[PDB]
């Protein structure tokens, strides 16, 4: 049995993204994989890492650090619930796919917040107590991205520099610094200056790919991967 | 005379970050330039990215597209008031320095809505007009980032890489794409663990630096300055 978390941030359900959160919903549901997605957006989701994060008293309230107060509140599970909401969907899920469209050669601010407060320390990781000894490890990750940019741009000679450059920060500093074994990513260049019949292949493609998932190895997360040849 | 903006992301005044926002004001000021603070979490600044941020009627209200809504919003006037006072300060502003602990190899949530929301086309950037040609140019920017890891970790052979590798999206991918010199970074490395003179130090560099940022050239914002070969 597998269980799978899709991590959605698109305003839009009729969107490209919105597109294929529903194929992995569909596809994955088909398999009889176990589904939740958190769709960010919907839920109104709080990106700002606040002492609202932490219910009670805190360790040190004359000098605020968000570090140090979220790593105790989890200890003592005085974490505001909309992050042990989330937490609670990471520990139980076999693959987290996070679906986004890249804003900066990042995620969106919404996501990032998602990063930023639910991957604490005690939780995804303990300082010391990262990468491979990261908190999260057996698990599966997938960024699955959505670009402005066309294919062609994002090569080593392309303006943007190759597609991998801007995958560092989240594949490496974010996900297996988690202990995540990381999944190719699956980016879909482009869809907005594509035709609809592109569009249908872009999403039908990633929909083939989710038939096999569970026989993917994951990628060597290193710096080689990610900016050698 | 220079006008200079500190977009500034840290929820504690009496942080490292408090200090180094504080010591750059403080000199700044001392040099006769004109100076504004944007202090996000002071300012409960909004991160995400919704439909929100358009006031008038939506070019097309029955599918969202948000880069295409702000755009059409910029040039119609009908942007949320709290994007056009942000874009007021950078269009004044000679040099912008951003100031924030590293969240995730990149900035914290509420500093990357701030540059989701603030730099939209029209704006920062159009098509064409973008990397040498975005609409930002002649103005400078500077990333001052604190780090929990240390130095050594922040090297080629080291475990997080080069501390080069995750200032592509923000150099590259966002200053750069605007149109923006980008001022060599000022990486303040693991003052949480250093001593209580090894963080005056650091501070004071800050500080001796900015008495003749005026006459720095800004680096070669290239694929090849941040990860060689
Ligand atoms: C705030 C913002 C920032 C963006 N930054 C990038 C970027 O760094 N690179 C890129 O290729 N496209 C960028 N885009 C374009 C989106 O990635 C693109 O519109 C989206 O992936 C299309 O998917 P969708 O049709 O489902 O929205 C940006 C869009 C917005 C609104
Ligand atoms: C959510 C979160 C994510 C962080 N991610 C990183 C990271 O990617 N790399 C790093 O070296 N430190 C990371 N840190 C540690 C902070 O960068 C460090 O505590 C801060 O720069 C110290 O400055 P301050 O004392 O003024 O807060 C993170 C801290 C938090 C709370
Ligand atoms: C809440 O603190 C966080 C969160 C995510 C993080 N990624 C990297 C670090 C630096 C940790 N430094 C050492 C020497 O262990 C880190 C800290
Ligand atoms: C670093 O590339 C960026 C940064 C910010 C951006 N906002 C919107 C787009 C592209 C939107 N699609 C087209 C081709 O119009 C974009 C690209
Ligand atoms: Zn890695
Ligand atoms: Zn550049």
């Amino acid at each position: 049995g597998k269980k799978v978390l899709i991590v959605y941030a698109h305003q839009e359900p009729k969107s490209f993204n919105g597109s294929l959160k529903n194929v992995a919903v569909d596809e994955l549901s088909r398999q009889g994989c176990t589904v939740t997605v958190s769709d960010l957006y919907a839920m109104n989701f709080e990106p700002r890492a606040t002492d609202k994060d932490i219910t009670g008293t805190l360790s040190n309230p004359e000098v605020f650090n968000y570090g140090v107060e979220t790593h105790e509140a989890y200890k003592q599970r005085s974490l505001a619930s909309d992050i042990t909401d989330e937490q609670k969907k990471v520990r139980e899920a076999d693959l987290v796919i996070f679906q986004f469209p890249l804003y900066w050669f990042s995620v969106p601010a919404i996501l990032k917040g998602w990063m930023d407060r639910v991957l604490c320390q005690g939780f995804a990781f303990d300082i010391p107590g990262f990468y491979d000894s990261g908190l999260l490890q057996g698990k599966l990750a997938l960024l699955s991205v959505t670009t402005g940019g066309t294919a062609e741009m994002y090569t080593k000679t392309g303006v943007n520099g190759d597609s991998r450059y801007f995958l560092w920060p989240l594949q490496h500093g974010t996900l297996h610094f988690c202990g995540f074994k990381v999944l190719a990513p699956q980016i879909s260049f482009a869809p907005e200056i594509a035709s609809e019949e592109e569009r249908k292949g872009m999403v039908a493609a990633w929909s083939q790919r989710l038939q096999t998932i569970w026989k993917e190895e994951p990628i060597p997360c290193t710096a080689h991967w990610h900016f050698g040849q």
